[PDB]
C-alpha cells in the first residue's frame, strides 16, 4: 500500500535497485525491464509505480497519461538561499563534444562523421542534435547523415548501431541499457574518447566529471578537458568551459513519472526515501547513497543533489516546455503504447 515498486532498466540497475529496496526495509520493491519504454508499459499496467527519465522518453511517458512528480536538481550556485527540495530546477546544457586534434571539424563539416548517441529519443543524445540536422538539412532521411553511428535503440543492424559494442561478450549490441558500452552520457562520451567516434551528443556536465581525475575510471583516468572543443551553431569551436555561450539548447532536468492516480503517493515515499539516502541523508555515507553509482548514473544522475517538487503542477508539456515539445513533434513527423 504505502510501497512503491521502482522499475530499473537493465541488470545494473536492477541490482542498484535491490540494494535500495533491502535499505528501505521493502519500502521500496524493484521491477525490471530491458528497455525504458517497457517500464513504461510496467507503470500503464500498474505493475511498477515509477522511474526517472529523460525529457525525451517523459514526452513519450505524458502522451500516455504519466505525470512528472518530482525533478532532478543539481547544485547551482544561483538559488542559494532556498532549499534543494523547493529550489527551481535550471536544466542542463546539450553539446557537441569533439578531440581538439581533430581540426577542422565544425558543425557545418558534420556530415559522413562519426557520431555517438547517448540513446535514440534521448534529449541530448538525439531529439536536439538530430531534430537541427534534419531542419537544416530539409530531409528526414538522419539515418543517412553520419557514416556510421552508436544510437542505442536503433535496428543493430543499421549504420546507427555499428560503432557499438556491446556488453562484456559483445553481446547486447545497441541495446538501450547500460550493458551497452556506450549507452547514456558516459558511454556516448567514452565512444568519443576512445576515438570510435568523431563527435558526441551529451550534456555540459559529463564532460566536467569525466575528465582531469574526476572519474578514476580505466579510460578516463588520462582524459585532459584541453583535449577537447565544443561545436557551436554558428560554426564556431569553443573550449569546454565557454558551454553557456556554445551549446545545441538547454534541456529539462530528468524526472520521475508515474500514473497520475499514483503521483500523490510515489511523492510522498520519495521526499522520505531522500531524507534516509540523500545527499545529506541520514544513511547515505555510511550505508547507501541513493545518488551514487561510480559516474554510471543509475537509477538518477550522480550529480543530483536531490528531488525537488515542482510547484504550477505542470501537466507534461508545462514541463518540457513549449520550446521543446513542438521540436520534438517535428521530429518526430519524419518517424497503446505510442498513445498518441
Ligand atoms: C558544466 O558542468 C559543470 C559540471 O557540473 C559545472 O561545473 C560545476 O559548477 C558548480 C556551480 O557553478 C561549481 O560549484 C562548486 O562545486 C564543487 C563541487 O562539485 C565545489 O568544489 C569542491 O568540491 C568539488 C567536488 O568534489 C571539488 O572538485 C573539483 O575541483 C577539483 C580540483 O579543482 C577536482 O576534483 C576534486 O573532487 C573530485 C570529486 O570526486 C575528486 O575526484 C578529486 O580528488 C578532487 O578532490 C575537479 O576539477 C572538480 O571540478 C573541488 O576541489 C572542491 O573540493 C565548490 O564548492 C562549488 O560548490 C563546481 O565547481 C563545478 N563542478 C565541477 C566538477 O567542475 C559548470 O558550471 C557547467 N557549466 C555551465 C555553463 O553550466
Ligand atoms: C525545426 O524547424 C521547425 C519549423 O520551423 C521548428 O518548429 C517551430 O518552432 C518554433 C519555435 O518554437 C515555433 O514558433 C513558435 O510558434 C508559436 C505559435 O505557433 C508562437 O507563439 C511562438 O512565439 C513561436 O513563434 C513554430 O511554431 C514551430 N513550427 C511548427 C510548424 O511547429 C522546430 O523547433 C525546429 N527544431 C529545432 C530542434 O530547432
Ligand atoms: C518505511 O516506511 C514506514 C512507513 O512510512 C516508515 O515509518 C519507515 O521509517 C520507513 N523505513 C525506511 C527504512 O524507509
Ligand atoms: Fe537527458
Ligand atoms: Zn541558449
Ligand atoms: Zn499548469
Amino acid at each position: 500500500y504505502t510501497r512503491v515498486v521502482w522499475c530499473a532498466v537493465g541488470p545494473e540497475e536492477q541490482k542498484k535497485c535491490q540494494q535500495w529496496s533491502q535499505q528501505s526495509g521493502q519500502n521500496v520493491t524493484c521491477a525490471t525491464a530491458s528497455t525504458t519504454d517497457d517500464c513504461i508499459v510496467l507503470v500503464l499496467k500498474g505493475e511498477a509505480d515509477a522511474l526517472n527519465l529523460d525529457g525525451g522518453y517523459i514526452y513519450t511517458a505524458g502522451k500516455c497519461g504519466l505525470v512528472p512528480v518530482l525533478a532532478e536538481n543539481r547544485k547551482s550556485s544561483k538559488h542559494s538561499s532556498l532549499d534543494c527540495v523547493l529550489r527551481p530546477t535550471e536544466g542542463y546544457l546539450a553539446v557537441a563534444v569533439v578531440k581538439k586534434a581533430n581540426e577542422g571539424l565544425t558543425w557545418n563539416s558534420l556530415k559522413d562523421k562519426k557520431s555517438c548517441h547517448t540513446a535514440v529519443d534521448r534529449t541530448a543524445g538525439w531529439n536536439i542534435p538530430m531534430g537541427l540536422i534534419v531542419n537544416q538539412t530539409g530531409s528526414c532521411a538522419f539515418d543517412e547523415f553520419f557514416s556510421q553511428s552508436c544510437a542505442p535503440g536503433a535496428d543493430p543492424k543499421s549504420r546507427l548501431c555499428a560503432l557499438c559494442a556491446g556488453d562484456d561478450q559483445g553481446l547486447d549490441k545497441c541495446v538501450p541499457n547500460s550493458k551497452e558500452k556506450y549507452y547514456g552520457y558516459t558511454g556516448a562520451f567514452r565512444c568519443l574518447a576512445e576515438d570510435v567516434g568523431d563527435v558526441a551528443f551529451v550534456k555540459n556536465d559529463t564532460v566536467w566529471e569525466n575528465t582531469n581525475g574526476e572519474s578514476t575510471a580505466d579510460w578516463a583516468k588520462n582524459l585532459k578537458r584541453e583535449d577537447f572543443r565544443l561545436l557551436c551553431l554558428d560554426g564556431t569551436r569553443k573550449p569546454v568551459t565557454e558551454a553557456q555561450s556554445c551549446h545545441l539548447a538547454v534541456a529539462p532536468n530528468h524526472a520521475v513519472v508515474s500514473r497520475s492516480d499514483r503521483a500523490a503517493h510515489v511523492e510522498q515515499v520519495l521526499l522520505h526515501q531522500q531524507a534516509l539516502f540523500g545527499k545529506n541523508g541520514k544513511n547515505c555515507p555510511d550505508k547507501f547513497c541513493l545518488f551514487k553509482s561510480e559516474t554510471k548514473n543509475l537509477l538518477f544522475n550522480d550529480n543530483t543533489e536531490c528531488l525537488a517538487k515542482l510547484g504550477g503542477r505542470p501537466t507534461y508539456e508545462e514541463y518540457l516546455g513549449t520550446e521543446y515539445v513542438t521540436a520534438i513533434a517535428n521530429l518526430k513527423k519524419c518517424s497503446l503504447e505510442a498513445c498518441a
